[PDB]
């Protein structure tokens, strides 16, 4: 009935994660786990049942492409667990230790990634965040999305780095709830960009806010062209569906995944 870990079960280690929303520690739960301690004061509702509505979310997700979510803790303090993954994240293969990835295995990660993002539209849920830092790469072959859990706790108790994977109507703060199906499907496009080409997108200009008003007002879109030339043919044209300007001409997953196993056929 209860997924609370309780008091003293879980036993903190190894600090490894930082920033907003939360820290994250490797554990050890039933062999290594994750524990993302969100620092947050001490609630005391709403928050309280605020967090474990956010986990209600998280417990609909059953898939090899989703992170495992293990369990959560309030006891000790606001947290969730998940299964520990062997490897690095992918922004961390493709950006840092400059990882080259043979060009069937790189369709793989997409077709995978895709695959997940198909469940998680699915069973309803948006993940607001999708990036190569979420995408992490257990045992250097499966992938496992993370991190769209909550959102609403970055609502009810409340933006600056995710900003090459938000699409135009995203970037732009414009109309009170902006992120869709389509909002992820950008990502998506962001994160085959840095497959298909190894880089970051905009690399070429040195003032954020210039990329913030030009990609939201569309003046400004990823440069197709530094694809490598081993590229598929038609792969270069579901990146360019996928980054669409207007989101009602962005396919979703279910469109979006057969056209990679179509060409996935094709090596
Ligand atoms: C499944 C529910 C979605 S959620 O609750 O929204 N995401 C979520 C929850 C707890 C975490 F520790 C991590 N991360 C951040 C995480 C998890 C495992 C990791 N394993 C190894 N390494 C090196 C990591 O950095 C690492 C990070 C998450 F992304």
């Amino acid at each position: 009935d209860d997924w609370e870990i309780p008091d003293g079960q879980i036993t903190v280690g190894q600090r490894i994660g930082s920033g907003s929303f939360g820290t994250v520690y490797k554990g050890k739960w039933h062999g290594d786990v994750a524990v993302k301690m969100l620092n947050v004061t001490a609630p005391t509702p709403q928050q309280l049942q605020a967090f474990k509505n956010e986990v209600g979310v998280l417990r609909k997700t059953r898939h090899v492409n989703i992170l495992l979510f293990m369990g959560y803790s309030t006891k000790p303090q606001l947290a969730i667990v998940t299964q520990w993954c062997e490897g690095s994240s992918l922004y961390h293969h493709l950006h840092i230790i400059e990882t080259k990835f043979e060009m069937i295995k790189l369709i793989d990660i997409a077709r995978q990634t895709a695959q997940g993002m198909d469940y998680l539209h699915a069973k309803s849920i948006i993940h607001r965040d999708l990036k190569s830092n979420n995408i992490f790469l257990h045992e250097d072959l499966t992938v496992k999305i993370g991190d769209f859990g909550l959102a609403t706790v970055k609502s009810r108790w409340s933006l600056s780095g995710s900003i090459l994977w938000m699409a135009p109507e995203v970037i732009r703060m414009q109309d009170k709830n902006p992120y869709s199906f389509q909002s992820d499907v950008y990502a998506f496009g962001i994160v085959l960009y840095e497959l298909m080409t190894g880089q970051l997108p905009y690399s070429n200009i040195n003032n954020r806010d210039q990329i913030i008003f030009m990609v939201g007002r569309g003046y400004l879109s990823p440069d197709l062209s530094k694809v490598r030339s081993n590229c598929p043919k038609a792969m270069k044209r579901l990146m360019a569906e996928c980054l669409k300007k207007k989101r009602d001409e962005r396919p979703l997953f279910p469109q979006i995944l057969a056209s990679i196993e179509l060409l996935a056929r094709s090596l």
